[PDB]
């Protein structure tokens, strides 16, 4: 759907921008210094899970700029396993929050939290 | 969700970034230059229907910036019946898609980017 590579990187860009507004306002929920509300955050990670699907198709062949590295494409399974072990993360936020489990939504938050930096880390330039 | 201006004008700039994708990448389908898969546009419809809700509440007291026209906020309900239009138009959209009904589509695309127009017209600096 990209007319020119840097089309895609401004995709991907917004997206990521999104799900970190999405998932980061939770933190002060997780924290307890905002009251949980269990239907807010079902409808909150519902929002969450429709945006962490999208990144990935936009590194699609010939796509490569902004801070993306170019290890995302010549270890394509690798990047891969990455973005769907991240998705697999997102499920289990979303059974907690589906669930009103508190206990449950902050451990799964916390490993939500982790496989973002993982792969920021990995292939994400400075 | 935002701890200052700065940060709601980068997430509505950032929604309407995956909303122009999302229902650009339709323009071809729509005029018959590329082929009309059913499910493919369905699912399409799907995630433009999740992110044309979310500009909204990025337009929140006390962010002004970007390119939004002050009257965004002097008249709100106007503001809100386009922002409610839109959201009408889109679910006429979701209706044609999930119908599988390509004439229904079409004339629903026309609709809903005449409201994408209509809005900036009145609301988005040139
Ligand atoms: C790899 C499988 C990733 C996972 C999981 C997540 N992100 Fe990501 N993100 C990734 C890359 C390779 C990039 C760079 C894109 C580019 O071309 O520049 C990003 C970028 C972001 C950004 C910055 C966007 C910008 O302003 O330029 C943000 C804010 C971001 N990512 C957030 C984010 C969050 C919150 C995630 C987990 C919920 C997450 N990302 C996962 C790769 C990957
Ligand atoms: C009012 C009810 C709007 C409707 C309906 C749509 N948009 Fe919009 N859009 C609106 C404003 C007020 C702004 C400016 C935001 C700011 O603070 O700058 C925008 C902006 C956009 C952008 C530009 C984002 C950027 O790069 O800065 C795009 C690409 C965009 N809008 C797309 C878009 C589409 C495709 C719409 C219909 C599907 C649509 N918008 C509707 C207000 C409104």
């Amino acid at each position: 759907q990209f007319a020119k590579p840097e089309d895609a990187v401004k995709y991907r860009q917004s997206a990521g921008t999104l799900m970190a507004s999405h998932f980061g306002r939770m933190t002060p929920v997780v924290k307890g210094q905002a009251p949980y509300d269990a239907a807010q955050i079902k409808a909150n990670v519902e929002v969450l899970k429709t945006l962490s699907a999208l990144p990935w198709a936009a590194f699609g062949p010939g796509t490569e700029g902004g801070d993306a590295r170019p290890e995302i494409w010549s270890d394509a399974a690798s990047f891969k396993q990455k973005q769907q072990a991240f998705q697999d993360n997102i499920v289990k936020l979303s059974a907690a929050a589906d669930a009103g489990d508190l206990d449950k939504l902050r451990a799964a938050f916390g490993d939500v939290g982790a496989s973002c930096k993982a792969c920021h880390d990995a292939y994400r330039k400075k």
